[PDB]
């Protein structure tokens, strides 16, 4: 249990199931479903209390997570390159969809902490 790997006011987005996403290259496709859990199973992005946008979420959310399993993973033996990063961009982009609205719809209706 973790402060987020050391980020400033970030959260990690515990693990999901990886979703499936299309590329329209058959290719991509194939690529992406071989290698779905090579890339992270979670995500990271701000507190929708601050801001609560879609856009600048995704957009900073694909971006962190990522620098952050680019950075605690490339400390170590990874390097996920363009074509790499194009899946994984998807990957946590569309569980990231999902997470802004838990942020969101937490604060909306169980802002309580319980």
């Amino acid at each position: 249990g973790s402060v987020v790997g050391g980020l400033g006011g970030y959260m990690l987005g515990s693990a999901m199931s990886r979703p499936m996403i299309h590329f329209g290259n058959d290719w991509e496709d194939r690529y992406y479903r071989e290698n779905m859990y090579r890339y992270p199973n979670q995500v990271y992005y701000r507190p929708v209390d601050q801001y609560s946008n879609q856009n600048n979420f995704v957009h900073d959310c694909v971006n962190i997570t990522i620098k952050q399993h680019t950075v605690t993973t490339t400390t170590k033996g990874e390097n996920f390159t363009e074509t790499d990063v194009k899946m994984m961009e998807r990957v946590v982009e569309q569980m990231c969809v999902t997470q802004y609205q838990k942020e969101s719809q937490a604060y909306y209706d169980g802002r309580r902490s319980s």
